[PDB]
């Protein structure tokens, strides 16, 4: 086999790099990579102005042609072989033009300055007394003019590369072939993190690969379980045998998990519900089973119990999206094994739809839109100042993700998953193309055990005090530099999806049953814009140049909605891969051979690799927990948020939550 040598080496490989980087090589290599990458603010240039020499142009993006706005200019002398010398300082105004002061005697050794223009950047950071503090960091270089001994030098028009828009993505995401060079990276915190738990985690998932190269049966499904750390349903059973496999955990998982099911209840009788998962839509891949699995459930004294279980499964020939299935099964509660069967496969397309649309497109996908657009056009207006820090760090997660999650070949919820990277990927562009800002609210409870619900709805009435607080407060400047949500939201309009209305996994096709709650579902009534010849899937907050009361209170409900997928939502979907998925036993992306049989059959299960691989990632990416909105790690989350929270920590803990367990922002 050519493939075990590599494999074998690449292993090793990995793990010795972790080592390397793990480190004090490694920590003094990042600490200082972070410590360059901050530009020593100047100061201004006090001297008479016709004293003064000037440098003029007009800035603009190099993929949308329009103004790059209110971006801080500075004017140095470029000298080779010398240390580069400030000259003057300024910004551009709403059309990218600029009209710089600089001085030429901080040439100091020669007789006139050759010209260099940077673009500057730079993040808020809250001081002890919460004063905002501005650290620089350098956006782009370019060249100017040589002996420059004009009282005027004029660059003209320039386009420059600032967070550009990839268009080579079905998404709205940034451009970033080498994620080395991401223009916001981050915190040494969290690379830290990351590197530690990677080097605890990752010797065991090598071992494990290559003990399978040896013999392809092992290791056993047993022997990888205990060599990695238990998890919430492993320990729950070692304290009382067999309670996740009951009932009462299905639903309570059902309602509250990783992927919290957003029921259909029955028009006829609204005691009836029901949760669908059917892959017709989807290619298949040739190892894994499909199984459309629709769970059904009755509400009783204010408990849902499971009434029944149908599967219908693709024949293990039915690749291709609507090939041919076998006949359906039904399964209820006394049906026995094949009863505990029937949960565990639900249990399965619940995780990798959880994965893929809950997670992976619902959360990461979502949310880079509206962070590529803020960093592009939120600098002067306070509302920055608001949703950077919830924004910060994604397109890193996400380009990560490219070769470790959602890479054609490789990834995990690929390879692990049920479906080709096409049907994945098809999954993904689906939902996103339908999700908008607008009328957007959190499912409403079903009952006393729905704690999601409970959870989501009380952080979004914190969310809502936040938001009118915050706008309350900074409603002068935000009104002020409006410019700059006008250019956020035709940004955000004109490099959406198309839209494209629901179908495939998550569009009803049951004319007896309906979506329970409807606020977080699409409004297709709810007119949305045109761009480029095709209606656009995000709804634009402005089209003006100054606020208005619709305006405002779109801008304030995007704002609830970025903060809420970036904060609790992603939390809770991402804090949650261990608890749902972590005990291979228990669940998995996908299952084998039938997926009929007892838990302990090991072609039922996950093969070795992918069984390790499962574990491995879930426990790495719940691991890293770096960004928490309490802890407030970055002295960037805005205080009224924090205190606004805070506020409300016993009515968290009386549903079992640990506000400080909420993260701030997504960056695994
Ligand atoms: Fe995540
Ligand atoms: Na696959």
């Amino acid at each position: 086999m050519s493939t075990k040598t590599k494999t074998i080496f690449d292993e090793i490989k990995a793990a010795l790099v972790l080592k390397v980087i793990d480190s004090p090589l490694g920590r003094k290599l990042i600490e200082e990579k972070a410590e360059k990458q901050v530009s020593k603010t100047q100061e201004a240039i006090t001297k008479p102005i016709e004293q003064l020499n000037k440098a003029t142009g007009q800035l603009l993006f190099s993929d949308t042609n329009k103004p790059l706005h209110n971006i801080e200019l500075e004017v140095w002398d470029r000298d080779v072989g010398t240390p580069s010398d400030y000259l003057g300082k300024g910004v551009t105004d709403q059309n990218g033009r600029f009209e710089i002061y600089y001085d030429p005697e901080k040439a100091g050794f020669k007789d006139a300055p050759d010209l260099e223009l940077r673009v500057i950047d730079n993040r808020v950071t809250f001081d002890s007394d919460n004063q905002p503090v501005y650290t620089n960091r350098i956006a782009y270089i370019i060249k100017g003019g040589d002996n420059v001994t004009q009282k005027t030098y004029d660059f003209g028009t320039l386009t420059v590369p600032y967070w550009p828009y990839d268009p080579n993505s079905p998404f709205a995401r940034i451009f970033m072939p080498n994620p080395e060079e991401t223009p916001d990276d981050y915190s040494v915190g969290r690379k830290f993190q990351a590197y530690a738990s990677a080097n605890v985690l990752t010797p065991i998932k090598a071992k494990h690969t290559i003990a399978n190269t040896l013999n392809p049966k092992e290791p056993s499904l047993t022997q990888i379980q205990a060599d990695y750390p238990p998890n919430l349903t492993i320990n729950l059973d070692r304290e009382k045998p067999g309670y996740t496999r009951s009932d009462e955990y299905f639903v309570l998982r059902v309602l509250n998990g990783m992927n919290p099911c957003l029921l259909k209840r029955s028009k006829s009788d609204p005691n009836q519900f029901k949760m669908s998962f059917i892959w017709d839509n989807y290619e298949k891949d040739t190892e894994h089973d499909l199984h459309n699995v629709e769970a059904y459930f009755v509400l009783k004294d204010g408990k849902l119990f499971p009434t029944m279980i149908t599967i219908q499964s693709r024949y293990p020939d039915s690749l291709a999206p609507h090939s041919p299935l076998k006949d359906r099964e039904v399964y209820t509660p006394n049906d026995g094994e094949k009863w505990l069967q029937a949960k565990r496969i639900f249990r399965t397309a619940a995780l990798f739809d959880g994965e893929a649309i809950e997670h992976y497109a619902k959360a990461h996908v979502q949310m880079e839109q509206y962070a590529v657009a803020c960093f592009r056009n939120l600098r002067k207006n306070p509302i920055r100042l608001m949703l950077t820090p919830h924004l910060k760090s994604i397109i890193n997660i996400n380009r990560r993700g490219d070769d470790l999650l959602v890479e054609p070949n490789l990834g995990l919820f690929v390879t692990n998953g049920p479906l080709t990277y096409p049907g994945f990927l098809q999954m993904c562009t689906e939902v996103v193309a339908t999700y908008d800002w607008k009328d957007w609210q959190p499912r409403q409870p079903i009952c006393d055990d729905h704690k999601y619900a409970k959870a989501a709805n009380l952080y979004w009435q914190i969310l809502t005090e936040y938001v009118d607080a915050f706008f309350a407060k900074h409603q002068q400047a935000i009104a002020d530099e409006w410019v700059e949500i006008r250019r956020f939201s035709e940004d955000l309009v004109e490099h959406s999806m198309p839209y494209q209305p629901i179908e495939g996994i998550m569009a009803n096709t049951d004319s007896d049953y309906e979506w329970y709650d409807t606020g977080e579902l699409d409004k297709p009534d709810l007119p949305r814009a045109t761009f480029n010849g095709k209606t656009k899937v995000i709804r634009p907050i402005t089209n003006s140049n100054q606020p208005s009361a619709t305006d405002i209170d779109n801008l304030k409900q995007c704002c609830r909605h970025i903060i809420f997928h970036t904060t609790l939502w992603h939390t809770w979907v991402n804090d949650s891969q261990s608890d749902e998925g972590g005990e291979l036993a228990y669940n998995s992306l996908a299952l084998r051979n039938g997926s009929f049989g007892s838990e302990t059959d090991p072609n039922i299960a996950p093969d070795p690799i992918e069984a390790t691989n499962q574990v491995y990632i879930f426990s790495v990416l719940n691991g890293i927990k770096y960004g928490l909105l309490v802890k407030n790690e970055d002295d960037d989350v805005p205080e009224e948020l924090r205190t606004a929270l805070l506020n409300r920590k016993d009515q968290f803990a009386e549903l079992g939550i640990d506000i400080g367990n909420i993260r701030t922002l997504i960056n695994i």
